[PDB]
């Protein structure tokens, strides 16, 4: 028996119940993980509220770093380097808010000795996302300039630090002075206000880039920024629309892609960049090498005992937390 | 004084007038070309009819292969390898339907000794288009499979032969049995009917590709084929929409690009791939190397004297001409 946070009915933070729960057993292709640090994120709140549906009851959470206690059937050394005793991290766990949970081995990565559990749990999802955007969707190269919207958000901060480390000049957008400082500290060469008008904003970006425009735009904002993103691109540049935080982007007339400079539009999601354990492990290894070298840093701003998951969710939804929030079981 | 075909009023083939015309003088950055073979194409008919507007009067036509008679001011050996006496070809000439015309040196290419003037004039535009689609927009590699719509059209035929030569498997669509044979003879491994339903067609393409889908779709058709093109792509594949022969493609919900497999959508045009003389010359040289080696063949089906440009336009609009049509001055 173990401590866990279980949701039997969807709703507000008040549905999170600290319970005694059977210790999980790993099924086919799964690892059993003894948690050291548990990620708290907005997606957790969407499952909790029922905005994203799933089978009830469930133990909440998908982000965890801990040690491998056991492996399920179908987990062999032929397929994974992961072994009992290894410190690992996954953003695909079932029932992460618990002392023990399970995760598919093919979506779990080793954590190097020089990366802490709290940072691993806080960084994996945002970090894999930044990895595929920067290495696969548009492979940035030294000398490029890119535009990253929402520079002070989780992915934006990692995109900015990582691209800067790869010799890329980063221009960002943020909504407040406080976020402007966070973005500058992450390596942004220029921090801009969100666009008021697409052509005015694009004109500003072109002036910053000697008339060229940016080689790529990483747009996780969507509705409010998309027109400006498209207008800011260098000839044959890539618009990576990977989120819609402000709302959905209206259908795009393909001729707009021609007028913008024969550009590329893509709407990726992480699923298509974590297709095998080999691909997952490659992205994670490069992420944790960079964190290990302090080329990427992830601030943890809130550490709660597992029992106070309710309070963590309240503080998260109230924006009382700056930086990542974790539970320690 | 020279012979030319001049349009003083827009309209049908009847506005083409065979005239005595002053010999042109090359302006800044231009070559003076003595024509050997003149391309006849549908774009000529759009300028003739006034569908595409331009200053009247004009000598019609933009495609020509011939010898360099003289160079204008601003044309130096520092900028171009082209010299007086060289056989050259351009699809950016002014007044091609004439004994002499002008063209910007930066959009003119040398023709190797082993490529005829008629083939050069017939092949350049379609060939540069195929080059940028296959080498730049999506760089095909040996082992890829691609889908090329309108397999028996000018660009489709070159796309098919060139991709096959590069070790790519090509699937095409055509509307008739006669066109199916032309496409097969150009190297198509499979020739399909145009799509009736996007998911049915995509299911057919996935069966041909072992469930994978194609690495790229080259779609110059637009309205009637776009949904099927998007549905047929391998994960992270590229949809190159480079034409709209059937009509414009309706605005595309970006989430469709995610659902299709985190694919790329691009709407290129040749302008953005011929930005400098260096880029132009590179594409043209690779095109004419391939034609020279008979890896690419371009059928010339109609040869008219310059004076019968009217008849060439009638035959072109009546589809009495299979293969390219040229004028010989």
């Amino acid at each position: 028996s173990m401590h866990a946070i279980e949701v039997t009915e969807t709703g507000g933070p008040g549905v999170l119940r600290h319970v005694d729960q059977p210790q999980p057993q790993p099924g086919h292709g799964e690892l059993l993980i003894k948690a050291e640090a548990i990620g708290v994120n907005f997606i957790d709140t969407y499952f909790r509220s029922g905005q994203y549906p799933r089978e009830l009851p469930f133990v909440i959470g998908s982000e965890v770093c801990g040690t491998v206690e056991a492996v399920g059937p179908g987990v062999t050394a032929a397929d994974t380097a992961i072994s009992v005793g290894d410190r690992v991290v996954s953003a695909s766990a079932n029932g992460a808010y618990a002392e023990f949970c399970t995760a598919p081995a093919s979506l779990t990565a080793k954590v190097p000795d020089d990366v802490t559990s709290e940072v691993a749990a806080s960084a994996l999802l945002k970090g894999l996302t930044a990895h595929y955007l920067l290495k696969s969707v548009y492979p940035v190269k030294r000398g490029d300039t890119v535009l990253v919207h929402a520079g002070a958000g989780g992915v934006g901060l990692i995109l900015t630090q990582w691209a800067t480390h790869l010799g890329v000049r980063v221009i960002t957008t943020v909504s407040t002075a406080e976020k402007a400082k966070l973005s500058k500290d992450a390596g942004a060469d220029v921090v801009l206000d969100y666009p008021e008008d697409a052509w005015q904003f694009a004109g500003r970006v072109r002036e910053l880039t000697g008339g060229t425009g940016v080689q790529a735009v990483y747009d996780g904002v969507g509705a409010t920024t998309f027109d400006a993103s498209l207008a800011s691109l260098a000839v044959r540049g890539t618009l990576a629309l990977f989120g819609a935080a402000s709302g959905p982007v209206p259908p795009v007339d393909p001729q707009r892609l021609n007028a913008a400079g024969s550009v590329y539009l893509t709407r990726p999601s992480l699923f298509h960049f974590t297709r095998t354990g080999e691909e997952f492990s490659w992205r994670a290894a490069e992420l944790f090498d960079a964190i290990g070298n302090e080329a990427i840093t992830v601030a943890v701003g809130g550490r709660y005992p597992l029992a106070d998951a309710l309070r963590a969710h309240q503080d998260l939804e109230a924006r009382k937390t700056v930086g990542s929030v974790v539970l320690l079981p």
